[PDB]
């Protein structure tokens, strides 16, 4: 695999990237980068002296080897320059614009100026639905209903769930109680309940930063959802570090949950890009908005716990991670019911 993959990759890029066929396999550099289990990813480049030699302008590409089709969404996202530009396709993968920065770190999410930048970008991203014409066949049923329903059904079919938690049926029961609550709750006249085209996996590793220019990647879970669910996911992710490089390959720091003041600064910045100048906007917009986010956070914990259980059964400690997201459900629920 590791020794044989590069040669395959080199041949395709030579013929699928403009001007690269001027080179040979010896001028091209393949480097596998870290990814999820759903794809293999490689930084492919040309040797820099050879790029200057052969006057090659595009020095790097991303080589990607493989409800809503991820691909269909990705190509719409690329069209509007939200995602890295699609360069080309081959059977089994795609070649994308290479982004020069780095994913945001978990500690970046503490920086207020970065939070502001994320809120600006997310505020704009969320207007796409009303400002462009998205493919109309896309299901507009909020992904919270779909993900919760689909993934809970699948977890109910498993044997040995007590090997995840003694109290698993409590959370299977919690889920449809949440869906019924969320059916009523999101009918409140508040923009947090707007249904827009959502990323659905908003987190530091999906936000590329090039010299203070923030880009979004990874549209695998993308679809229409309550706008506050995209934001709740981001807020949650301030307490989860996936960079940790030994078992269980994630670290939870709940003390790091984005502070109240940072949350108001994020929501305010967000609304300054999401809302039109002429928006019909009440006094408690921020209060209700911050409340809807915490409400959605509750469901996300279930959604991602069930997701992680399915991955555990079909394959990072997925089960410990589910367990942790369930403890978060419990904690979040106490919090909500408090106020
Ligand atoms: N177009 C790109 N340019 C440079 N780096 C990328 C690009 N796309 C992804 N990466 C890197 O690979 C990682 C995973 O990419 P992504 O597709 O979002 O995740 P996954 O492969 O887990 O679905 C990112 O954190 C980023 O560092
Ligand atoms: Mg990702």
């Amino acid at each position: 695999s590791k020794l044989t993959d590069p040669l395959y990759i080199k041949k395709i890029c030579l013929e699928k990237v403009h001007d690269w066929s001027r080179c040979n396999e010896d001028d091209v550099c393949v480097n596998q980068i870290l990814s999820g289990l759903t794809n293999q990813l490689f930084e492919v480049s040309i040797k820099e002296d050879t790029a200057i030699e052969y006057r090659i302008t595009r020095r790097h590409v991303l080589f990607r080897i493989y409800p809503l089709s991820e691909f269909e969404v990705y190509k719409t996202m690329s069209k509007y320059r939200i995602a890295p530009l699609l360069l080309n396709t081959f059977d089994g993968g795609r070649i994308e614009e290479w982004l020069y920065g780095d994913p945001l770190s978990i500690d970046d999410l503490k920086n207020k100026s970065i939070l502001v930048g994320i809120a600006n970008v997310l505020g704009k991203f969320h207007t796409l639905s009303r400002k462009r014409h998205l493919p109309e066949h896309w299901d507009k049923t909020p992904c919270v209903f779909k993900m919760m329903d689909r993934w809970r059904l699948a977890v109910s079919n498993y044997k040995n769930l007590d090997k995840v938690t003694l109290d698993i049926n409590k959370y299977i029961q919690e889920s449809h109680k949440f869906l019924k609550f969320i059916k009523i709750y999101t009918q409140i006249e508040n923009i947090a309940n707007d249904i827009v085209f959502c990323h659905n996996d908003l987190q530091e590793n999906n936000i590329m930063n090039t010299n203070k220019c923030l880009r979004l990647i990874d549209f695998e879970y993308s679809g229409y959802n309550f706008l506050s669910a995209d934001i709740a996911n981001f807020f949650i992710e301030t307490t989860i570090d996936y960079s940790y490089n030994a078992y269980p390959f994630f670290i939870i720091n709940k003390k790091n949950y984005i502070s109240y003041e940072s949350r108001i600064l994020f929501v305010t910045t967000y609304l300054s890009k999401y809302l039109d100048d002429s928006t019909a906007a009440d006094q408690d917009i921020i209060d209700q908005f911050l409340e809807a986010i915490e409400v959605q956070a509750l469901g996300l914990h279930l959604i991602w716990a069930f997701w992680s259980i399915i991955r555990g059964y079909q394959t990072f400690d997925f089960f410990l991670y589910a367990k942790e997201r369930l403890k978060m459900y419990d904690e979040q629920k106490q919090y909500l019911m408090s106020k």
